[PDB]
């Protein structure tokens, strides 16, 4: 496989309409989770991609496997764990901030949080081009963190999305120490991050200065996500910026994962960072127009149509 | 009780999609009515609020009372009237004017229209901090109008939303004479109005001139709603303006009630007009994004988050 | 025209699910009204049919005329009345009695209740083969009852469905008096009734005895509805019985009208009572399987298929 | 308050259609939980009823409080616990057994499982007529079990539903020991149970013999639920049996709680066990016709209509 | 009749949400077809309009005739053809280009494609004021194209919408040849077109130059659609421009037909090009806010309201 | 592979509610087609199953392949054909025959109809345990028929479901001659049929006599479907019968495919005809309770639970 990702796939329940969850009567089910969304983007851009994860021995774990198979993700290393349940979350949409979403997790002690070094096979990982994980996987348990540290030991090249979700950590100081340890121990081929995470990790906001400090930490390429203001990619002395597009927002959840998987998979195929960035932006624009996170992540050719035709 | 509101609560039937009602196949039920929406906003800002009203002895009247109880409204004075039915209305959305709604009422001779001076106990009304009603209550019947005049005599302080709904009156001249008469008779702590109503009452639309005239009529605080152009509040020699926010409109119905009840309730607890105004606009912004009038009216704390975070 | 029916067409709102209306959140709209449902069955059996009625100058009245025109009913005598509104009703399904429907009307002083003798043209009525109405039209106002009396005086032949809805009458004695009076003044070529109505009109429930007593009042054909125990038709001392079919009941409202319009239009065309009865039973069976009253009313050829194939 | 119940209220998510959850795209939200359903039945039969429970400081906990308030349950002793989350469950309907349901819980370490003796106020409990709880509350944590043991120490009279849900216990032997300890320590005024539980607790099936053995344990009245075969009530030398009714089943979850709360609240008002049983059966018939557990639980008067009119 | 249109009416299936069709689970049905949409606008502006077409002897063909009859279109020349089926299409919305729709047709060899010169009666056509068709009808088969040629030879006056749908033609050259040929043979009183079609037909996109070239081909009035930049109408060296309104786009399909039918029916009635253009813009604005093509097409009086009140 | 099936997979559009399609507004999409449904049942009983088929190069063809992959079907021989489209059909439910469905096809000249002998590789087919097809595949085109005859020559063993769909054939005589010719040419391990087909093929309906005749034709096991009267299986001198279960019917479409694929797959793995039959009926019972054909086809273990528990 070209790309191996480590994480916890989840079931997402989205309210049918905006508003506090206590007034929501209906919920639509989607398959999501940060690294799963990312894998969908990698496979849409025509690389093979394997998710290493656990699911519970239950309907929702089967849902995750079948969905992933349907979408062309290698599912051989999604292990069923009879010892716990498949994690899920709910999205509260547009309240109290319109066009934004808030996640309510039911995932503590889930089968996905039991991901562990035992699941990481030396030979398997060495025969891939790139290993990806995120700060979510580093947060969910000590053994998921140690799975990432092992997989990153064995990898030929690594990507990391900082993705700090404060609800998943005991403190921001714990998040910071955990993530910086990773950056200090390993070279990172593509780091994906944003102003909020970078303020916690480096205490800087300016993207030019963020790249200078991340580069010191061993990062080669930085994808710096600015949301409604676009995104910036850095590599060596190239800086590429691409503005966001205006579209009606249904749910922005997972937009960042679509952008990151698209960017990384194109970068891996030898596309330059300007092309990979513009495609990451096309992908993150399409997925926000619907409740689900990854159904609208474009293939390479569809993102090229979007880029040539939409304004 | 902090606030007493007098009015006719109603069941609202909202079209599932925009267009002329003859093409609408599905309707979503909401509990609404202008003073009910107002009371929901009062209790969201942490004041006690009692609605004095009648409902029919039917499922829709039980719906109104249970929903109000759920939301922390004091329902001790919503009385069940066996002689008549609970009034309802339908909303036609987006036709012939996009992003606007038209109401089709089935409330002639309803239970709520039977609200009368006998429902207004002198000691109960004296033991409240403020009494609120609207031009809709002044229109629904002569006895409901007299209930309002009686409650206003008895109140420590008063608020009035002029809310002229031409379909509820025999003529605009009648509307004008009825509301002007109430304004001349009483000091009004907070008057809520808009250009359309003020053109009828005062033959002016310029906000500064409307304030000048309402002030001589004994209005202390004026809230002047300009819809997509925002809103203005005046008190003494101070004027606050906040513009509207751009959000996708599902249904604006009840948005002025969310603004009024939020403004009045915060003003009553000592907040300045700028704060009460900005929270008013936040409340009105949230509710227009969904079908239904009051589910998304924010608490004081949620409206602060909205004002701090939404751009 | 072959058949003229006099009545008040209405908009019906159905819940999706059983239960008390205060817990129902969504309603589905259907065009209905007992005589409108009857006319749909007449035209499905290939006779021309004109409904004499009023509707309001409002979207629901336009919905009724457009819907009737869609289904082949002559709408040239459905009058728009700008002085009042189109009546409507809600159905509460399965509570507190499973598989039974209860109607909640908003029709008082409606446009339809203003049907009057002025709306009945002597020449137009004398040119039809048969005039039909029901005890609902007799109940809605004194002027509607007078419209029926006038149309029956002019008619070549008549049909009447007793359809006593106690909620529509000041007393059962009033319903009894009014319906008996029509039976004493006119020959009735087809009377449609049931044990509940007949117990009121005659103090009889036994079908054979009901025929004898109605035949003594000048009724030629009796159609006697036994719901889940089938129906029986009588003409000239000959009885025809057809058993009901077992299907899941979604909503029985209007199933009698489908049966009546089907039976009468076939009878008028020269079909025997056995054939017309079996077709009426087919029509009632299909209608009760869905929430609408008349969309599933079969054409003559589809009812023959039902009878030849369904068991 | 007449009745105090101890338990964990929950949010229920029901699939819109039958089938394995991995193929379900939509879920409808209801407020449920065994003792909450029971309280709804008590309040419908006109006794006051207090639920002692915890909910999390989250949208779903608020939902539970507001719903309960709407329905007339005393909510003063539903405590918000900021330390954990409100439990929820999903219902898989009609697969692999048609017309049956299976529950998938997300409730471990929930705020409801933290119910504890500290929540049980000596004075409060002594001033009620009856304390109810179930084998579910005894299973969810050691401290919820000790809350029940304390509340049962202080009670004037007690009801217990055995309700053994094997998924909630480490073994059936643990369930048996826990429940029998309760029966051995305390007199039980009404025990509610069924063949499955009684086989675990007493190793008997025959209901006549079940009553003989339960009576030895201090039980006064036994309600013995037989599902599709009806139910039996025993008191002293009275045995009452009432057959089930045939209705279309949408979801039987909570039917047993409707029957138990109805039975117990009527028994408390001095109705004999034949009347209380027939009403329990009417209540359990209505709730199975819809997805939710308690919206259709009848009041006393509605259950009397059902009993006199339905067959 | 005032207006005769020749075309193929169709059933449209819309997804609820953006995205590729393979992830859409629910489709909403609408009756549509470019000339049917045009006829609805003609009748909304109070002229009589007859659609000459074929449909299949199937439920979808009956849906088309009943729907057309509901809306006031003369359906006497919508022929049922038992040799083939009613054509349909699906719309894929917002993917890969947000706010754009793509049609997926199932119409090959349909009943509608068998429209032929035999269906065109000399006397009937000579009795109308104007005949309309589009480049879609020219594309569907050689016999449909010959039907248009015959109707145009007989017509008192003509309207044509170029509406080039490349998927319906063997080549763009074929579309160009066929449409130019019609323009060379006949005077056209109203040509409706846009920059994409005009670039093909004339190698011009500039509106003023388009008018000059079309005027040289015998076109009297040019209506030139610029989508989000408005529309322009030309007659006798006079230009009228009307800017578009900003509304959320649900589905633009058929918005051109609403504009064209509205513009042409007003023009025919003696309205000037400025008034007819502003009304056409009102009609297109309303249609694009919903999934259907023609339900929101306004009457003349509602379009005047839109123009006087909407900003 | 254990089983190879030859056929045309299709997209099914199921009406959201019963009735004539002209009144249906919403359609739910399912992936179906008789041999696809069959293959789902094979892989649910733990045998590998490959479908040989063509789909179009369109969204609906990608839908079919992804869904099949999700469900564990080997999709290596579902080939994408750019020359044509993926066939679809609509289901009209409950009209004119309650609890039955009618299919309206849009599949003439589809990609799937282009299945041909060139798709059938001799070595691939020889390396499977059994080949299955149906009378539908024999009907869709001459080349698809020849694909089946070629695959059957090559197979180690064969199964055939006669499945005569009169709408897919030029005459019943053609159906008869085509299927009889296949039966005379080949031994058939399992023939699945029913009275309607057997009356056409053999001019008998008596199950024992049908077995006698099919046995001389070289059929080893006969599965004879009697619908609501259950089903019979025969092998040698043994006959098993299982009656149907009473469940609410949503859509019976595909129920015979669930039965056939379940029976064949269990029979192939050594289960006796009683076991294969009872599991067949369980599968068919589950699927008729929902719209959609194959989602509720049980695994071997779930069907055992059904047989052990459902009464």
């Amino acid at each position: 496989v070209d790309v191996i990702a480590l994480g916890e796939p989840l079931i997402q329940f989205n309210s049918f309409n905006p508003g506090p969850l206590r007034f929501v009567n209906y919920f639509e089910k989607h398959v999501a989770g940060s690294e799963l969304n990312f894998c969908i983007a990698v496979v849409r851009n025509h690389l093979s991609c394997s998710l290493i994860a656990r699911v519970g021995n239950d309907e929702f774990g089967k849902n995750i496997i079948e969905y992933s198979r349907a979408q062309g993700i290698d599912t051989s290393h999604i292990k069923v764990d009879n010892e716990s349940f498949t994690g899920i979350y709910f999205i509260q949409r547009g309240y109290p901030i319109p066009m934004k979403s808030e996640l309510v997790y039911y995932r503590k002690g889930s089968a996905g949080s039991r991901l562990s070094p035992e699941d990481i096979n030396e030979n398997y990982v060495r025969n891939s081009r790139l290993v990806h994980s995120t700060g979510i996987t580093l947060a969910i348990s000590d053994n998921a963190k140690e799975a990432v540290i092992k997989a990153f030991e064995l990898a030929k090249s690594r990507s990391l999305d900082t993705n700090i979700r404060p609800k998943l950590w005991s403190s921001l100081e714990k998040a910071k120490e955990t993530i910086l340890s990773i950056l200090k121990k390993y070279d990172i081929e593509v780091l994906i991050t944003d102003p909020d995470d970078t303020k916690i990790l480096l205490d800087v906001t300016d993207p030019d200065e963020a790249y200078r400090k991340y580069k010191e930490l061993g990062v080669k390429v930085l994808l710096y996500k600015l949301g409604s203001k676009g995104a910036i990619a850095y590599k060596d002395n190239v800086k590429a910026f691409k503005d966001a597009y205006k579209v009606p927002v249904e749910d922005p959840t997972g937009a960042g994962d679509a952008m990151a998987g698209t960017f990384v998979s194109l970068y891996l195929q030898g596309k330059d960072i300007e092309y990979s960035l513009a495609h990451g932006i096309a992908a993150s624009t399409l997925v926000i127009t619907v409740r689900g996170d990854n159904e609208l992540t474009p293939t390479l050719e569809d993102a090229e149509r979007f880029l040539n035709e939409f304004k």
